[PDB]
């Protein structure tokens, strides 16, 4: 249900999007790698979303609806929010690697 | 250098067979998570190099093989030893990440 596609394309999901931009410590200017395995925080949420937007092509995405849709990963075994820091998210490495499975 | 192959694949590299058997909860007489995100443990050393040897048909592969194998991961920031605990080792999401990029 959460599925490996192909990198850079339009039918990745947002998991998989968030560790390409993670993956390149270029983007760290929104979104960057806490140190403690598998952290995250996204310093600049709203380009974040307007990236996941573009990616997508989907009008009107914004940070209410990225939160919307990181909230359906803590069912999942995919991700939970980081209480006590802004912006920020640890993956799970169990569903992740799953997520590679057929 | 350190590169994704299809699952189940021959050509698979160590790091990502590993992933492959941990994500299946059956093969945890032999390799299962820990708990930990990211750490793993061997319940089975012998028979995680067997499964390995059978893969790649490579001859003769066996711990101290497989052993030297994961320690070429110990600098390319894919996985590290823990010490203290027996068989035992954690993956890097950091270094895992930039696995699934082209």
């Amino acid at each position: 249900s959460s599925r490996l596609a192909n990198p850079g394309s339009g039918q990745i999901q947002l998991w998989q999007f968030l560790l390409e931009l993670l993956s390149d410590s270029s983007n760290s200017s929104c979104i960057t790698w806490e140190g403690t395995n598998g952290e995250f925080k996204m310093t600049d949420p709203d380009e974040v979303a307007r990236r996941w937007g573009e990616r997508k092509s989907k009008p009107n995405m914004n940070y209410d609806k990225l939160s919307r849709a990181l909230r359906y990963y803590y069912d999942k075994n995919i991700m939970t929010k980081v209480h006590g820091k802004r912006y920020a998210y640890k993956f799970d490495f169990h569903g992740i690697a799953q997520a590679l499975q057929p």
